[PDB]
């Protein structure tokens, strides 16, 4: 069939979606976590990419957070995907730790990642408060979240996120209706 809502790629620097790689950009690059086994009591922590470190959080009162360390993290870096346990649930929502995975016309699924030995390191993430702070972009891919780069993010700097269309229940509402097809050039 024709692809799904969640196919789609966002290219930072065009500004539209696109397939497998955009025409003036190319794919993106996808980030791998450093291996560990599943289950692993401190799996999250382990499972951190190369060059980022874990460490309180620039925003006050807010635990722990995810800083870039190496060198420049440059626009449409991919991480993830975010792992957890998968549940359908509610009780899971707003335990700080889940995600919405969009299923269909407004149906889901939570992927959980409260419990460290079963989640990766993007558990410790924290959220933008505002557009300016904000350098990621959590989004659904292949029934997936991950977390791309909307700014170039320097050595020092915090990786906060936050969302949009291509997340959750803006994805869920308007799930089948073929609108990231429109918004490609
Ligand atoms: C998988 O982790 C998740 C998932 C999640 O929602 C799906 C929310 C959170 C989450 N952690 O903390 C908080 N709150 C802190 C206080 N508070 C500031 C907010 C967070 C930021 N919000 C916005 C709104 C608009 N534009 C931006 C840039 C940010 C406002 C509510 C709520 N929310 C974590
Ligand atoms: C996915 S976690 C982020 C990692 C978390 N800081 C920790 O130490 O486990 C989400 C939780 O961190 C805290 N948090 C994340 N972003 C925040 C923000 N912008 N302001 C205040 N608290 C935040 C909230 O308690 C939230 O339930
Ligand atoms: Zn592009």
């Amino acid at each position: 069939s024709e692809p799904q809502d969640d196919d789609y790629l966002y290219c930072e620097m065009c500004q539209n979606f696109f397939i497998d790689s955009c025409a003036a950009h190319g794919p993106p690059t996808f980030v791998k976590d450093s291996a560990v086994d599943k289950g692993h009591p401190n799996r999250s922590a382990l499972s951190l990419p190369p060059g980022l470190r874990i460490g309180p959080s620039g925003i006050p009162q807010a635990g722990l957070g995810v800083w870039n360390e190496a060198s420049d993290l440059p626009l449409g870096l991919h991480f993830g995907p975010y792992e957890g346990r998968i549940t359908e649930d509610e009780e899971a929502a707003n335990n700080g730790y889940s995600w919405l995975i969009t299923k269909g016309r407004n149906c889901y699924e939570y992927v959980d990642g409260k419990d460290k030995s079963w989640a990766n390191w993007m558990r410790y993430v924290n959220c933008a408060r505002d557009d300016e702070e904000q350098n990621l972009v959590a989004f659904q891919y292949h029934r997936q979240i991950f977390y791309r780069t909307c700014r170039v993010i320097r050595p020092g700097c915090e990786l906060l996120v936050w969302y949009g269309d291509e997340y959750g229940q803006e994805l869920g509402i308007k799930w089948g209706s073929k609108w990231k097809k429109e918004l490609m050039a």
